[PDB]
């Protein structure tokens, strides 16, 4: 299993998961066509399309890619089904692709209908999780990210986080505003900010490293409660994680 990932936009990734056979399972296509060149390119035949949400550069593509391969599974929540899903699929169901089984985790904050998608290794949580931060919260509430996020952290720590957008850097930027003396997220900022300096990429991450250098996978830590606490006196995990959110809205 091979996977691959496309940029699009400025900050975009479509991931691709290939198999031993070439057949590809594509997530978020937000533009058709580096996703036709790479099939093209390197003999692909696309089996599938995961949709996360309903943003447009998550689903841009999926009408030319249907176009070209009429056979192509389209699966995507509810609040997709406008955009060229042909399965809807909703929490706890399961979508088998390429001879794996996904299971399907319903996250609701950066949208409401937002879901991703689970096979070992490999989490697809689109706009939800992202090395070292979250969703902006556009229809969400803080209350369900958190709740999203408890969701994620529980899956296994060999998990590849595959998600949708480049932020990395300036999610550990944020995290060093927070947490300026953690030794974790300073290393770890540097060696993200090393790969950036190259134009590289910083993603897939192992769900284990993210547990250390994420500070919104870690509302519960005493570190972290008495530096949102020395600004507002809050005392529920829902409200310290809002505090921070919003500190990373303005940021
Ligand atoms: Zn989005
Ligand atoms: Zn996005």
């Amino acid at each position: 299993m091979n996977l691959n990932s496309i940029p699009a936009f400025d900050d975009n990734y479509i991931w691709v998961l290939n198999d031993e056979a070439g057949r590809c399972l594509i997530v978020d296509p937000g533009d058709a066509e580096p996703v036709l060149n790479a099939i093209a390119a390197n003999n692909w035949q696309p089996e599938a399309i995961f949709l996360t949400h309903h943003h447009h550069d998550h689903v841009g593509g999926v009408k030319e890619l249907v176009e070209k391969f009429p056979q192509i599974v389209v699966y995507g929540p509810q609040e997709t089904q406008d955009k060229g899903t042909t399965q809807v699929v909703k929490d706890g169901e399961t979508a088998f692709v390429l001879g794996h089984e996904f299971s399907v985790i319903a996250t609701p904050g950066h949208t409401l209908g937002h879901i991703c998608y689970f096979s070992k290794p490999y989490l697809f949580c689109g706009d939800t999780l992202f090395s070292g931060g979250c969703g902006r919260l556009f229809e969400g509430t803080a209350s369900q990210m958190y709740q999203s996020l408890k969701k994620l952290s529980a899956l296994p720590d060999d998990t590849l986080v595959c998600c949708a957008h480049e932020y990395t850097l300036s999610n550990m930027k944020f995290a060093l505003s927070i947490l300026p003396h953690d030794l974790s997220i300073n290393d770890y900022y540097r060696k993200v900010k090393e790969l950036r300096a190259k134009n590289q990429i910083t993603l897939p991450v192992i769900l284990k490293n993210e547990r250390q250098i994420n500070v919104f996978l870690r509302t519960e830590d005493i570190d972290l409660i008495n530096v949102i606490n020395e600004e507002t006196l809050l005392q529920q995990p829902e409200e310290r994680f809002a505090w921070l959110r919003s500190k990373k809205d303005r940021f």
